[PDB]
């Protein structure tokens, strides 16, 4: 059960209520989007601009393309204006926008299409050779729309037609519960699945957790992100323009510290989110040799903060990081807000619309001190906020609720203040560096190679980027005679040529045998804690 309106969108019901103040003359034009590319150029719209802009976006889809409500449209994109843009568009003309990395392989790009049965791809010109490698085996694909300065066969032209387009769309009646995004999400073991969110789930839950930041309607908040992930959606465009504020967006297309520690001391940048990792690269560069005073709110999510991380961003720079946490599945489900006392090493409170928990095995709600598993209470009312479930597979969505609770697969303990504190994934998906990685991928990459004849993959702790992805790999014998440094390297590489490279095991152990239950399942459990100290 859920207490929402019947209908919601963010584009009529927040995006444009700023758009019409400034054509009511009631605020000045404000800016929205205020885009960079490190080379020059510099892109910026106001709320007007960003609203007829975005209807054009939706005309495009609608119109040109023919999209329909409910039909889903991948969007693998880099970090430029037409993601925006595009999202949008896709939320004005009620179409499921389905993000994804342009670190995509072909192989990645296919199970989603055929997945999803996606009728449209808005790429660029990383992935379009990807794209064009298999699109004829996705049925359902009729639209492929390139965001790009060139033109190519096959491909409609995005730039050109938003900009043929009518800057009056009318926006669909989406409903509350109506589905508006996929993202999908790796498992503890198989393929990634489908993550649905709502209009609500996404636009409303954004729109009440607004201001957690310390973010004003004045201020302009950069969110550095893949534009793939759920991060962007809630955060680079959601949480400001709830309030009216500017996002700042740099192509960034190195993710390059010293470009970030520029960029923040060049323009007024007041509030930043990014995972700990992007703290951690740069609190290696010299910050003395930057000033940024205009920086007042620093955020993250996707891994634990550390304490020593934190320490050092409040000696280097005057500044406090405050955390939060959540999963694709739930969003923002805890965080510190601008007034709340850091405690180091606790990821804060309850978001708003949840009621937080640490649960035990038959779902009942522990004491505070108690270690159990992370949950939120999902009845009897489901809170705002909380995705759909997995398309196509409510039996997997059924597995992961416990009583009244929807399982995080964190567990954690709770303070006397209802602080949190993470105390580790309770399964086998691995976090490295901010990324939800699925052993499966991984372990079917490797053994496409003839070498490897068996292989189990698991975390592995790492000083820096917390934990990494570690191979186990049982060998064909006809390998046992090469070098293993270069096998090693053999095999990294194969992985990254046929998956998104972040997923590949940065270490790699050969071993004759991996162990078993009775029923000839591999215990991941057993290789990981051995794994660890
Ligand atoms: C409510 C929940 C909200 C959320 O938290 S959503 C989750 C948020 N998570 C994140 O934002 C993840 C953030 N972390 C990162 O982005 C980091 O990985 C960060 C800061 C960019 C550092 O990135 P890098 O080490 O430069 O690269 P990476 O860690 O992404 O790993 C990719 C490896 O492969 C390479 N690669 C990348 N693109 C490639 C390409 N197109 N072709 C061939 N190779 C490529 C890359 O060099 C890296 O390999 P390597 O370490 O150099 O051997
Ligand atoms: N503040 C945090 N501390 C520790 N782990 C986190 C934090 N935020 C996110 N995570 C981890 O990242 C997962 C979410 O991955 P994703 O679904 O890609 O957002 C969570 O289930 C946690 O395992």
């Amino acid at each position: 059960h859920q207490e929402v309106p019947a209908k919601f969108n963010f584009a009529s019901d927040v995006l444009d209520h700023w758009a019409d103040m400034e054509k009511a003359g009631k605020r000045p034009p404000s800016p929205a989007l205020w885009w960079v590319n490190g080379k020059g150029k510099e892109l910026m719209w106001n709320f007007r601009e960003l609203s007829e802009n975005s209807q054009q976006a939706a005309n495009v889809l609608s119109g040109a393309c023919g999209l329909q409500r409910g039909d889903r449209v991948a969007v693998v994109l880099p970090r430029v204006p037409e993601w925006w843009l595009v999202i949008l568009g896709c939320i004005r003309a009620g179409l499921i926008f389905m993000p994804g990395t342009i670190q995509m392989k072909s192989t990645d790009i296919l199970y989603r299409l055929q997945m999803s049965k996606a009728k449209a791809i808005v790429a660029g010109d990383e992935v379009i050779q990807e794209v064009d490698t298999v699109a004829s085996e996705c049925p359902s694909l009729r639209i492929k729309l390139l965001v790009s300065e060139k033109s190519c066969d096959g491909w409609l032209n995005f730039k050109k037609l938003l900009n043929e387009a009518s800057t009056t769309h009318h926006c669909v009646e989406t409903g509350s519960q109506e589905a508006s995004a996929i993202y999908f999400t790796s498992g503890t073991s198989g393929l990634p699945k489908m993550a649905e969110h709502s209009y609500s789930s996404l636009g409303l839950k954004a729109k009440m957790d607004a201001g957690w930041t310390g973010l004003q309607a004045s201020d302009i908040m950069w969110t550095i992100s893949d534009t793939g992930w759920i991060l962007n959606i809630l955060c680079s465009l959601m949480e400001p323009w709830a309030l009216g504020a500017c996002t700042f967006v740099h192509l960034l297309p190195k993710f390059d510290p010293l470009v970030i520690l520029k960029t923040l001391s060049s323009y007024p940048i007041k509030s930043m989110m990014g995972a700990p990792i992007v703290y951690r690269m740069l609190l290696q560069q010299d910050l003395s040799s930057y000033k940024f005073p205009h920086l007042q709110n620093c955020v993250t999510v996707g891994e634990s903060l550390l304490p020593e991380t934190l320490e050092n961003w409040r000696a280097q720079t005057g500044l406090d990081i405050r955390e939060s946490y959540g999963q694709t599945e739930t969003g923002l489900t805890c965080m510190v807000s601008k007034t709340m006392k850091i405690k180091p090493g606790y990821m804060g409170t309850a978001a708003s619309c949840y009621d937080v928990q640490i649960i035990d095995d038959k779902g009942n709600v522990l004491p505070p001190g108690t270690e159990g598993d992370i949950g939120i209470r999902v009845k009897p009312i489901r809170p705002i906020g909380i995705f759909s479930g997995y398309v196509d597979n409510p039996d997997k969505t059924a597995a992961n609720i416990r009583g009244d609770f929807w399982l995080l697969g964190d567990r954690g303990i709770k303070d006397e203040d209802g602080y949190f504190q993470f105390m580790g994934r309770a399964d086998d998906i691995i976090n490295s560096s901010g990324y939800r990685i699925g052993p499966s991928e991984v372990e079917n990459a490797l053994m496409e190679h003839p070498a490897v004849v068996e292989t189990a993959v698991i975390s592995s702790p790492d000083p820096v980027r917390g934990e990494v992805v570690k191979a186990f790999v049982v060998l064909a014998s006809q390998f046992l005679s090469h070098d293993p440094e270069q096998l090693t390297k053999e095999l990294q590489q194969h992985v990254k040529s046929v998956t998104a490279p972040y997923k590949y095991p940065r270490k790699i152990e050969f071993v004759l045998n991996l162990p078993k239950t009775v029923t000839g399942k591999i215990q991941r459990a057993k290789l990981r804690d051995k794994e660890w100290k």
